[PDB]
């Protein structure tokens, strides 16, 4: 049910701008940050949209023009795709899987190159799509450093304190095109997804839906991603997908989404929605200290077994045959 | 093809005294110990029957009478069964598997009690069967210590030296009844199976037949045993049994069988064959020092993964569901 923007500027978005999927979804709670319930949620590692942090307030002003202007002259990683879906991958890991067909491409460039590449498609009607996953470092102009300095550190630092989370680990700035999709994957890191321009729809799944979501083997370059194509799910291969239940939200300018450690997420810039900008902050979580075991700990466990079997056997291609040898007629 | 005993005392045994099984078998080499080929085999961890060690020569004289006589007055573990097959189990592990039905029974007693229990069945025609797995310790009479002192230590110690095997770990003395069966299992220890009275047929399988043989889960009291009932194999549950190929021999008085580390064995006192006596020596093997990986190392690996998952999860009942969660639609 689309939110209504102030001054009767109309409905923020509508259903037809959302992709359609086979699984059902519940809504993520949208709270104010001084609400206790939002604090409980963050401490319980459940997701929550905070509508009023002002975390990235100075950036709320950013568009394409302002940015080409002040960002500076440094290198920006620009990923490139062949469809709407943007399957990232780990470079170090291609050696493990010899006949691996990459559907994405990283290209370094300068902001304005990107901006033309994008204005071209805007004026010529092309199929191709772009994203800009580029970390934030020192190569940024005066006015952008200003902006950054205007972020709600007090708030974000105090949220780190009270949870015992470790250090801030990076700052991705992201800009992409209407319709773009990032497919379900999970990170091991606590995350604050801070929306700036355009609307994104985030679908999340708790760690304990591990078995309906089918992660690539740990050694595969697509590690941590889900193998199920959401637009076209193969229920013979992935029958437990049929049991998957999401948590959904649409975030827009000002909203901050807490994606907790280990939660799957799947992310779509709305169709017809125009360009998008987001900044996320990633924290490494509080180090481990207790049974029953929490789902994400079982995930941590599986990852390890799979890693070890990789060293021990001398060859990640044998992980699978060894695990099958172990279970057939033994544990299944 | 039964061996022919000296003085034309006739054929040592014949086919009809062997049980019948679905799998095929090749013969284990029968060598003399001064033959190089037998040395190669022992160094290569392949099995070999040595016909001429004299290892237990003084004991070749042992029967039931001589033994009730001189053995002394100590405690002898006597295991008791309900059919021909004698499924042993680990006591410590029953806690792991709540509804576990034990088909065997250990009973402490004194040699003569055993000897009556056995002479009774011999005179009354009963079904029940007995074994006597009893380790060798100090509670043995003068003439038995004599006998023991007469073993070919020089030989057996020199075989330990040249292989770098660790210490002698025990000495089982075993006596059992015609027809008795010990079902396929594997030990982690190098072993010399030294035959004294009666004939046994040993069927062995190399470590790499792990997947046709289906060991119980590591935490199960029957750990290290094979789940397939050889008299009645369930090919729907155990389809890779259909691919199993054994190494077979029949050992009699004087023959010494080297069962190498990790090799399955299945052992039957011949039918109509009378009582049997065997002494085995167990050595812990040379500690680990290289890829390709040898099958028994993969076995060592699987055991470990299964153990860890037991500590980590806090509960051996969850090992199986975790491993299934790990592979389904991921590695299978
Ligand atoms: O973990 C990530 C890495 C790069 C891009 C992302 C976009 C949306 C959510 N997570 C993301
Ligand atoms: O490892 C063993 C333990 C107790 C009895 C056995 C009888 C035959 C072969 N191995 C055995
Ligand atoms: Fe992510
Ligand atoms: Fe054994």
């Amino acid at each position: 049910e689309p939110r209504e923007e102030a001054g009767a500027l109309g409905p923020a978005w509508d259903e037809s701008q959302l992709r359609s999927y086979s699984f059902p979804t519940r809504p993520i709670p949208r709270l104010s940050q001084s609400d206790p319930r939002a604090e409980e949620l963050i401490e319980n590692e459940e997701p929550v949209v905070l509508t009023d942090t002002n975390l990235v307030y100075p950036a709320l002003k950013w568009d394409l023009e302002y940015l080409q202007e002040n960002i500076g002259n440094g290198d920006f990683s620009v990923y490139s795709a062949s469809t709407h879906k943007f399957l990232y991958y780990d470079e170090k890991k291609m050696a493990n899987f010899q006949n691996f067909k990459p559907r994405s491409n990283r290209e370094e460039m300068k902001f304005h190159e990107f901006v033309e590449k994008l204005q071209d498609i805007q004026q010529r009607g092309g199929e191709e799509r772009l994203y800009l996953q580029q970390t934030l470092n020192d190569t940024v102009g005066r006015k952008i450093v200003m902006d950054f300095l205007g972020f709600n550190w007090n708030w974000i630092n105090k949220q780190q304190g009270k949870r015992g989370w470790g250090q801030l680990t990076s700052n991705l700035l992201l800009i992409g095109m209407e319709g773009n999709v990032t497919p379900a994957h999970y990170d091991e890191q606590q995350n604050f997804f801070a929306q700036i321009k355009g609307y994104k729809r985030c679908i999340l799944f708790p760690p304990d839906q591990f078995e309906c979501l089918y992660p690539y083997p740990v050694h595969h370059p697509c590690d941590r991603q889900s193998q199920v194509d959401f637009d076209n799910p193969d229920y013979e291969r992935f029958p437990n997908f049929q049991n998957v239940v999401g948590y959904e939200t649409v975030v827009g300018p000002g909203d901050v989404l807490y994606i907790p450690m280990y939660w799957w997420h799947h992310i779509e810039s709305l169709l017809n929605g125009g360009i998008t900008i987001t900044v996320n902050f990633w924290y490494k979580g509080a180090p481990t200290p207790e049974y029953p075991l929490k789902a994400h700990q079982k995930v941590a466990i599986m990852r390890n077994i799979e890693k070890m079997l990789g060293e021990a056997l001398g060859n990640p291609q044998e992980v699978g045959p060894l695990l099958n040898t172990m279970i057939k007629g033994r544990y299944n």
